[PDB]
């Protein structure tokens, strides 16, 4: 059996015993709610800070709701985190990830742009990747609603988030925006496909995140298999942005991180590759009822800012 924290076993044994439907099974609004709940009750609460602020910009489909995190009223120019949510672009928004992007807020003293990005079924790939390059460029304009000013962006974000992470990274190094991509730090994300990998078989039940929830999003969110915007291992990785790849040694799209970080060593860029040991997929929002996983949070923005200078 493969290593895993005595704190994180408890958690998935909480799971195994309420023994639920799949969300296939669930209505899509009673899906997105178990998300709420599993971060809501399982993570720590949000950090106090001096903006947590309600804005959007302009999208290619209407307006892009944002959330704005600082804990500064006033700062000088300097990177601004451009947050993404995961959920397999399916389920998750700006409450089920909020008091993550407080405690990054937080620990990192720079402000954070969590974006509302659209949702599958109802708006299929690329909707997500729409919303989440057109909301990075926007805040990388240093726009007036914002009141900070931007001297680079620094996209992150978990599992989806972290497929979008790169993509926009992808995006903007081909059409650079006002400013650089100075750091990206996708989270257990989604690079190349997860069929066929050995984690997908070896933790397909179990580890919170399913194979057979994998399978729900895909269905749902329809990425084409050849397009470096769905699965972003295929795209250019010879311009990469300085980059922390983040994984969990109990995730079924393990291997997929992996992937990636072997991609941009392959190209010759600068990349701090961490497998947090003993826990699972989504280990970033899942820190007051698995408290361990609080200490690979900080590990994270550890090497951040180390990469930040
Ligand atoms: C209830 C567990 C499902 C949500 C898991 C999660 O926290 O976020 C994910 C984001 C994207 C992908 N994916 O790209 O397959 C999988 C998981
Ligand atoms: C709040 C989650 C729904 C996505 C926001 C949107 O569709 O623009």
């Amino acid at each position: 059996t493969p290593f895993i924290r005595p704190d994180m076993k408890a958690f998935l044994e909480a799971i195994a015993a309420m023994a639920g439907p799949t969300l296939a099974e669930m209505t899509l609004e009673e899906a997105r709610a178990s998300y709420v709940a599993l971060h809501g009750m399982a993570d720590r609460p949000a950090r106090e800070l001096a903006v947590i602020r309600n804005l959007s910009c302009p999208g290619p489909a209407g307006d892009i709701p944002l959330r704005l995190y600082d804990a500064r009223e006033s700062r000088e120019a300097g990177p601004v985190i451009t947050f993404y949510h995961g959920g397999g672009f399916v389920i998750g928004d700006l409450d089920t990830h909020h008091n993550l992007c407080t405690e990054i807020a937080a620990l990192m003293d720079l402000p954070v742009v969590a974006v509302d990005y659209r949702l599958a079924p109802e708006h299929p790939f690329p909707a997500a990747i729409e919303d989440c390059e057109a909301a990075t460029r926007w805040v990388a304009s240093s726009p007036s609603e914002l009141g900070r000013t931007a001297s680079g962006v620094i996209p992150i974000g978990d599992s989806a988030g972290g497929n979008a992470t790169i993509v926009v990274s992808q995006l903007l190094g081909a059409k650079p925006a006002d400013v650089p991509v100075v750091l990206q730090v996708p989270i257990f994300p989604l690079a190349s496909d997860a069929v066929g990998s050995a984690s997908l078989e070896a933790f397909a039940e179990g580890f919170v995140l399913t194979k057979a929830s994998i399978e729900f999003f895909d269905t749902a969110y329809k990425a084409d298999r050849a397009d470096p915007r769905g699965f972003p291992i295929l795209g250019d990785h010879t311009a990469a942005p300085p980059t922390i790849v983040a994984t969990a040694s109990l995730d079924p799209i393990r291997d997929s991180g992996r992937d990636y970080a072997k991609a941009l060593v392959e190209a010759g860029r600068d990349v701090v590759y961490l497998e947090m040991e003993g826990v699972t997929h989504g280990f970033t929002n899942i820190r007051a009822a698995v408290p361990s996983t609080q200490g690979d949070l900080e590990r994270i923005i550890a090497a951040m800012k180390m990469m930040l200078g």
